[PDB]
């Protein structure tokens, strides 16, 4: 039905708010420390001197377990 | 449909694995450091002296902004 699809797109846009802001393709799973922004994956934030969000120096990455890591 | 029934579910599991593991009734917004494990809201993670989840030693809570957070 109609509501089948809204909620396939509420899974979709759920699920695509967990994923890498930088490459798109990878969960995030790293934090920029001390501002807090948990935007990034591994690789992606390995490189970052600032951070993309808030522009707040990077001190170091501290690496998150999620539950919804999939 | 069924297919409705089933997309509810796995909504509703996404959603509950958003929320504290502790009260579950607040976002997952905490990190316990240096382990890694975030599972609480801000109130149940200052409320821990050891990681639930791997019994480590908390040093100190790290605040995450995540994109998934809501808000009324
Ligand atoms: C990813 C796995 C394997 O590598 C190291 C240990 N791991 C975890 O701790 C995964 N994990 C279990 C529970 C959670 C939680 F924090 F998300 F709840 N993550
Ligand atoms: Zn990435
Ligand atoms: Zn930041
Ligand atoms: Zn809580
Ligand atoms: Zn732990």
């Amino acid at each position: 039905s109609q509501q089948t699809r809204v909620l396939q797109e509420k899974l979709r846009k759920l699920k695509e708010a967990m994923l890498c802001m930088v490459c798109c393709e990878e969960e995030i799973n790293s934090t920029f420390c001390p501002c807090g922004h948990t935007v990034c994956c591994e690789s992606c934030a390995a490189q970052l001197q600032s951070c993309p969000v808030c522009r707040s120096r990077v001190e170091h990455v501290q690496h998150v377990y999620l539950p919804t890591h999939t």
